[PDB]
């Protein structure tokens, strides 16, 4: 496995804290796949959600315009509300990628980590499934691992 750090809740709805194993997966800037821990997110400038340092999440999720707040579920369901509207509008789905050494993951910076071939292939699950933890919004995950 990996260290797991200790979650202190922020209640900020950006914050979502990983319990367990797993990494969210992140497009670089140049097309390639990264992965972090740092579930601290975000709507780029065409409503697409992104992480603290401005990464695409992957897939591709979009947040509608009109959307009032951004719920991310225990599995990974990204929802919104809008309004006047009873029912959230499920807008994509939230993954986890575990690896079989973390220790082989390569640090390119800004909590970003890469496959190598001491890592492992990456494997894509849904947040509780197949070893994958769980996500918890408004949750961080700090750093006294």
């Amino acid at each position: 496995l990996h260290s797991q750090g200790n979650l202190s809740q922020t209640n900020n709805s950006k914050d979502v804290a990983i319990k367990g194993q797993g990494f969210f997966q992140v497009m670089l800037p140049d097309g390639t796949s990264a992965y972090t821990r740092d579930g601290s997110f975000q709507v780029d400038q065409n409503g697409q959600l992104v992480t603290a340092g401005g990464f695409q999440v992957q897939p591709a999720i979009t947040i509608p315009a009109n959307a009032l707040s951004i719920t991310i579920g225990r599995d990974g369901v990204v929802s919104v509300t809008q309004q006047g509207q009873a029912a959230p509008v499920q807008v994509g789905q939230l993954n986890l990628t575990t690896f079989m050494n973390d220790t082989g993951l390569e640090s390119i910076g800004e909590n970003l980590y890469i496959e190598t071939q001491s890592s492992g292939a990456p494997n894509e699950s849904t947040p509780g499934l197949n070893g994958a933890g769980l996500l918890y919004q408004g949750y961080v995950e700090t750093s006294n691992v």
